This record gives structure tokens, sequence and C-alpha cells, in this order.
């Protein structure tokens, strides 16, 4: 007979999962797993992200369960439990969705080998990305395409990517009963009281497929606002109602479909003659997804600046103190000092505001590396995501893909222009709420009666700017330079 196990790694949904299509196909029994390293915060997680896949993998239990099916969190690492199951449940076709992280390659290789082993079949689809990554680049000539205009020009020379894959059957053939590995007490969803965090979790989105397709539908209510959408002109300031479409966890972890978000935008742009095209409409977004994606998996070392060919090796300053105060929100810009508020808080903000605070910490004021950034980010960030995650902090230092180094943020002007009154700084940073608007983005600037007044006296309830932004950009920009021409 034949039993199968569709193995949860990224792509938690049910909708377009080939993997769990194969799976199900003339089955007699479907062990639904997602393998849990019990000593993963005995090593860097939040408990804002730990907490959203938790949550994800709930919602794919309550999905299985109404499917006569169980989902099964198994314990250990990857290499030492599936051999024993291999053999307990009789397993003869083992399915996944392929990834292409570094991490992922060696240990769905070591996978493969020991279901070779076992006589396991092993059946790897592609879907937690539009296209096959490999395939774009044989067909660019065997390199990947490293500017966004020549990529787009690639994918349109290829066509649409794959349509969404239907949906799984209405009933599911359950786990053989009685099996010790499949006990409900050694393989429920835990909580995150039960994994070791002692904080709870403050994010405000919802973890699991069944969120993610309400969200879907939530930007597509309004088919206007999907056609002439263009991302440098949305609103970072908004949070009451983001200016964006707030997919990007739900994309990370594989809640949501790449595929059915880019054949829900088609329908939506052949109704709409007029609609945004690549880079700034919302395709294009899966787009620069796709592209640092595919990028990201062909270049070795994308996550670190040495050994990487195409990151600039640039003299980043080793300034522990000016980390630690843009770590802590505590640099005395309250504009920067909100966002990464928000960074701690939801784990999740507007891509401008995700600008200025990497700005501020690399090229723009605080001359800090990028990498020293993104492990601020990796922690906090519920959608956290490998290959975007440095892509777009070396863009953001000018390392790579961007270059104009002479554009730099304002941390006091920037935001002044979408909030003059600074409703998004006194929400995050509520020792300002009553702090009047001439001085909210410039505290230091206030008289002392008024910050009296107020309730917030720089240096006492509130700290002074580390640096003179005038002082400290222009030092920058000239290092910059300098590293430029050096390369
Ligand atoms: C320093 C820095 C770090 C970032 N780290 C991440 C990260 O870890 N994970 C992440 O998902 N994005 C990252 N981004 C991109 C950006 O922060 C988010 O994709 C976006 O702000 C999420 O909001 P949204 O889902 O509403 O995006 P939308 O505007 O709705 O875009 C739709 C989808 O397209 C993708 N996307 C959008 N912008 C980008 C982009 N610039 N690059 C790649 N894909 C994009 C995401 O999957 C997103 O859900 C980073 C950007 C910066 C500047
Ligand atoms: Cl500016």
């Amino acid at each position: 007979v034949k039993n199968s196990i569709i193995w949860f790694r990224k792509g938690l949904r049910l909708h377009d999962n080939p993997a769990l299509l194969e799976a199900c196909k003339d089955a007699k029994h479907v062990y639904p797993v997602f393998v849990l390293d019990p000593h993963f915060l005995q090593q860097k997680v939040s408990v804002n992200r730990y907490n959203f896949l938790l949550e994800s993998l709930e919602d794919l239990q309550r999905s299985f369960q109404a499917r006569g099916s169980r989902l099964l969190v198994l314990r250990g690492k990857p290499e030492e439990v599936f051999p024993r199951v291999f053999r307990e449940w009789g397993v003869t076709q083992l399915c996944f969705e392929h990834d292409t992280e570094p991490y992922a390659k060696v240990r769905d290789a070591a996978v493969r080998r020991l279901a070779a082993e076992a006589g396991v079949e092993v059946v790897t689809p592609i879907s937690h990305t539009l296209y096959d990554t490999d395939m774009l680049v044989a067909r660019n000539g065997g390199a990947a395409p490293l500017t966004m205009q020549s990529f787009t020009k690639l994918v349109d020379r290829v066509g649409d990517p794959p349509a969404p894959a239907p949906d799984p059957p209405a009933a599911m053939p359950p786990p053989a009963e009685d099996m010790p590995s499949a006990a409900p007490a050694a393989t429920g969803v835990p909580t995150w009281q039960e994994v070791g965090f002692k904080e709870p979790p403050l994010t405000v989105f919802k973890g699991g497929e069944t969120e993610a397709l309400a969200r879907l539908e939530a930007a597509f209510q309004d088919p206007k606002w999907v056609a002439g959408f263009q991302k440098p002109d949305t609103d970072p300031s908004a949070w009451e109602k983001p200016a964006t479409t707030v997919l990007s966890p739900y994309l990370k972890f594989g809640c949501l479909s790449a595929r059915l978000f880019h054949a829900r935008l088609l329908e939506v742009y052949r109704r709409h003659p007029a609609h945004s095209q690549p880079p700034v409409s919302l395709r294009g977004q899966l787009l620069w997804r796709e592209f640092f994606y595919t990028v990201g998996s062909t270049t070795p070392n994308f996550h670190r600046m040495a050994g990487n060919p195409v990151c600039k090796q640039i003299d980043w300053d080793d300034n522990p103190e000016f980390l630690a105060a843009w770590r802590e929100a505590r640099t005395g810009f309250p504009w920067i000092d909100a966002i990464m508020t928000q960074l701690v808080t939801w784990g999740w903000m507007h891509h401008l505001a995700r600008h200025s605070v990497a700005c501020f910490l690399t090229r723009g004021d605080l001359y800090v590396s990028w990498e020293r950034g993104m492990e601020v980010f990796e922690e906090h960030l519920i959608d956290q995501d490998h290959y975007l995650n440095a892509a777009n902090w070396m863009w953001l230092s000018a390392s790579a893909f961007f270059s104009q180094y002479f554009r730099v943020y304002s941390p006091v002007v920037f935001g002044k222009k979408y909030d003059p009154e600074g409703r998004f700084i006194r929400k995050f940073l509520p020792v300002l709420k009553d702090m009047p608007a001439k001085y909210i983005y410039e505290p230091w600037t206030a008289p002392l009666e008024v910050q009296r007044k107020a309730g917030c006296v720089v240096g006492r309830d509130y700290p002074a700017p580390i640096v003179d932004h005038a002082v400290a950009s222009k030092a920058c920009i000239a290092r910059m330079a300098a590293a430029y021409r050096r390369s």
C-alpha cells in the first residue's frame, strides 16, 4: 500500500500545495508532519515570530481536523526522526516543498539520502516562488540577472507563472491508528510558554493560512487601489490601516501562495488597462521578492560581506555604542526610535520606515555594518526572510544593487512630509504624546518651559540626539565616496 508523508517546513497552507496533492494521491495513510526542534531557544528568535509560526501550525491543525486528519508536530532533528518514522509508518513516498536557502539544501540532501536507504520516493515540487528559479538562470544563459530591469524582461520572456494548484480533497487519508510516534501527547502544537519564552507576544498580526486568505480578500475589496498601486508613494506613517498589504509574514512562512497572489493580480489588471507596471506595481513587489530569491540562491555568501562577489567591501565602523542606541530605540530622533519600537512590538514596518532606520544605521549617520543591522531585524521581524532581509540591507547600505550614496534620508524631515502632527510617533512613543507638533520631530529644540509642560524633558524622560545629522551625514557621504573610488 501507499503511505506518504507531507513534510511542512515552509508552505504552511492547504491551497496551492502540489506536495500535498501528490502525497494524497492513491494514498492509504497520509502523515502531515512538522519537525520542531525543542532546543531552538537554547542555542535569536523573538516570541512574536515564533508564536506566528505556532499560530500558523494551529491553523493547519484545524484544517486537517476538518478533513478527518491531524497535524503531527514531531520533536527532534529531521535526520534523526525520519529514519524511525520511515520504518514505523511503512512510508513509500516523501513530499515537501522545495527550498533554496543554504541550510535547507544541506538538510534536504541528507533527508534524500536517508529516504533512498529506506526505499522512499522523494517528490519536491516548486511552489514557494513564482517560477523555478534555476530555470530562470538557465534561460538567461547560465547567470542570474543583476538588475530589476533585466530581470523583468526575463520573466516577460518566460510568460505567466504556473497557475495555483487546486484544493486538496474534502476528505484526507488519516494517519494509521495506534502508532507510537503519532501519539497525540508528543505531536501536539505547543504554546509559546511551553517552548521557553517568558514574555508574551505583542504583535497584532495573527498567523495561519485562514488569516492570510482573509487579508488577501481585504486587499482586493477595492480593485482600483490594486491596479493603481505604486510602492514609493505609499505612507510609512500609517498604522491604523497600513498603506500596503502586510502579506509579507504570510508569504515568508508560506501561509499564502505567491502564485495565488499573482493570479489574483492578473485578474484585476485584465479589467483595468491603466494599471501600474513593474517595478512599482503590486505585481512588481512580488517580482522584487522573486528577483532577490534568484540572485541570492545562486550567489555564494549572500548574507555576508566577505566572500560575497556582489557586495562591496566597505570598512564599516565597529561602534557598539551607536549600535546599542539604535537597537534599544534611544537615538534621540523620535522618528527613528518609533520605528525601532514598532519593530520590537509589531515585528513589521512599512518599507519606507525600514529605509529610514537602515540608512540611519549604515551609510547615513552611524556608519555601522549592515550585517549588524541585519542581525537585529532577523530577531524581531515576523517576515524575516533570508534572501530579502539581506538584499534590502545591502541596498540601503549602498553595498549592492543600489549605488546613489548621495541620497541620504533626513531623520527629522522624512516623516514630517507624511505626518506633521506626529501621530505615528505618539502611538509608539507615548512619552511624547503631549509634545506640541512644532517640536515633536526635534524635541531638543523645544524651550525648557514647553518640555516641562509636555512632561517630556530631554535628557531625563527622552534621550538627546546621539549625533548631529548635518555633521554625521556629511562625514558618511565623504567616506562612502572614497570607498567607491577605491573599489
Ligand atoms: C532593510 C530592509 C529589510 C527588509 N527585510 C525584509 C524581510 O526580512 N522580509 C520581507 O518580506 N521583506 C523585507 N523587506 C522588504 C519590505 O520591508 C517588505 O517586503 C514590506 O515592507 C512588507 O510590507 P507588505 O507585505 O505590505 O508589502 P507589499 O507592498 O504589499 O509588497 C507585497 C509583497 O512583495 C514582497 N516585497 C515587497 N517589497 C519587497 C522588497 N523591497 N524586496 C522584496 N520583496 C518585497 C513581500 O513578499 C510583500 O509581502 C526589507 C526591506 C528593507 C529596506
Ligand atoms: Cl528626506
